[PDB]
């Protein structure tokens, strides 16, 4: 019972601690590209 226990808990705690890491890498990448945006328009708007 004791072994069984433990390694539904184990499975339970993985998929979780995937999923964070999941949700934050695309954000990751979208911050680049925001950033990436952010710096053509430094130019024109320092000038205007």
């Amino acid at each position: 019972e004791l072994s069984a226990t433990a390694q539904e808990i184990i499975k339970s705690q993985a998929i979780a601690t995937k999923k964070i890491i999941s949700d934050y890498h695309q954000q990751f990448r979208y911050k680049l590209q925001d950033f990436s945006d952010q710096l053509s328009d430094y130019y024109e708007k320092f000038i205007a």
